[PDB]
């Protein structure tokens, strides 16, 4: 009965590890974005292989769970940096924190 | 067409690789537990980094919401500080029978 | 207030680590007749542990993910649904931006 | 902050105005047993127009929606399922406050 | 591909026709609040038949379809209203307007 | 267990009872057309009220997400002002043969 939020949205950035921005990871770049944006938090995960119709590029996986608006500031911020990879979101609900 | 469940639910429970209880790994402990339940079964994640050093752990169940808010409840006072997220899916397939 | 596509879901598969289909890792094979199909796209984790409902505890889960249109995924499954013993498959709606 | 209920789904169920079962209107044949099995409720609407895939045009739709606990939809679509000739049945999630 | 929003959410308010707030009708007076309140906007339906475990006085099915934010506002506003009846929302994407 | 489709979506149109397509109500307009497409069927409502008198009208229709878009495409801009919504449903059966 008890939840955080019922609008909450996850958010998963993928990318290849390889992938850089102004010299530097990408993924990096964008947890690091994140992290000065005071958004609730982000779990990174690295696949075993990938590819997408649009391996020494191990996938990257950046996933946030957050409020809607929080979660579109995000994609705002992000999408100029990603040129490949997706981004996809659908809901969740959060049901404990700390 | 065919699907094993349209009534499950995906749980994910987010910690800390160094999360103890009692003296034991937080999600080796959440998953004796589920075993011990009668969980449909259950999928371990290790994140290569994490904030909310620390890795992030991740334990996966799909299950009638049913068992899941069994599971919830056991689990939640375990949890000092962490995450605990739910959403529908469809099961579509176990293979124990093919034709 | 542009999503690239229409109707797409996230198909996940969950098989073990060792498990094979005519001598070949079955994760390696699912995602070779993917690419061949000319699927959107898939991503393939390693999970550090995982149980069903006979397979070793040390036998790493894999998953195999992929986010495409309904018709695609349906088509997905329907290949290797066979190949798939004492796993799972599952399907769920989201929006690719 | 607050939900109800724990994974609660809505399902839809459509037939037409005219149905029947052993004589009675259809549509308030399954009110009724769903009110005997103790469901969490129901609402029962009439479209203006409809059409599907031998049946009047001016046979007007009845939507009975439900929205209850899954194991309890999944109890009722098992009941009804007989009863329903050229209908439909829908069911998807949603969070009830 | 082109979309209004992708964290509309689809409110559903159901009452009963006779369900009163201060001697008005309660849909009505819902549906008043929620003009003053600048929401996008409303459909009301009247079922033919309802019932609830928790029929003279038929359904009312006060639906609308909004940000997550918005629709947050209106159930805050409303909840009070409602003593009996009930409040449910899901995720909805709205492809057109005006 | 069995279903019809979990690939489908429930499309929502929603209009003006008074809206006019060329000299005719814009969802007989409609219904004519998507009953010539070949869509899966659909249902039509009228509410008591509403805003977006004029009693709102809505279309709504249950089928493949890519017989929905086909629809959505040629119905864009046949509705001037009003409001289409999309989400995913499972169609669980049908009924043209009991067992
Ligand atoms: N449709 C998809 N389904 C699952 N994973 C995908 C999909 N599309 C892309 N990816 C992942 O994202 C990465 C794409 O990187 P890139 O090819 O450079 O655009 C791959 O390594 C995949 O693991
Ligand atoms: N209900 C479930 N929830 C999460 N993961 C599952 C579930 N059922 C099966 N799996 C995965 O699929 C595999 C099942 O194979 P087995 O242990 O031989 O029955 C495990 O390694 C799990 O990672
Ligand atoms: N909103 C979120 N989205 C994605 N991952 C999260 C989120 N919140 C927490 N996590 C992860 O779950 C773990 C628990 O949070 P913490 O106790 O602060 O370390 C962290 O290691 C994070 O990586
Ligand atoms: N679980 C439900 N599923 C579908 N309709 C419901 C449900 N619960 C309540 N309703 C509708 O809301 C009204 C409840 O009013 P009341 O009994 O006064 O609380 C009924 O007339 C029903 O049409
Ligand atoms: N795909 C659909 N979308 C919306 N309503 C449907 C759909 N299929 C069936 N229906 C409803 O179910 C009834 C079908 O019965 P029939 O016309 O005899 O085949 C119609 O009156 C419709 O209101
Ligand atoms: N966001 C919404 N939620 C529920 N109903 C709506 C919404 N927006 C528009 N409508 C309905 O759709 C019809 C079209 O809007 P309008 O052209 O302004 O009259 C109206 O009669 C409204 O009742």
């Amino acid at each position: 009965v008890e939840v955080e939020h019922w609008n909450t949205l996850r958010l998963r950035i993928y990318i290849g590890e390889n992938d850089k921005w102004e010299g530097r990871p990408l993924y990096k770049v964008i947890v690091e974005k994140l992290r000065e944006m005071g958004i609730a938090g982000a779990t990174v995960y690295r696949g075993i292989y990938g590819f997408g119709k649009k391996s020494t590029d191990l996938p990257i996986i950046v996933e946030v769970v957050d409020r809607g608006h929080n979660i579109e500031k995000v994609v705002n911020v992000i999408k100029p940096m990603i040129k490949d990879g997706m981004i996809t979101v659908e809901p969740t609900i959060v049901l404990w924190v700390g």
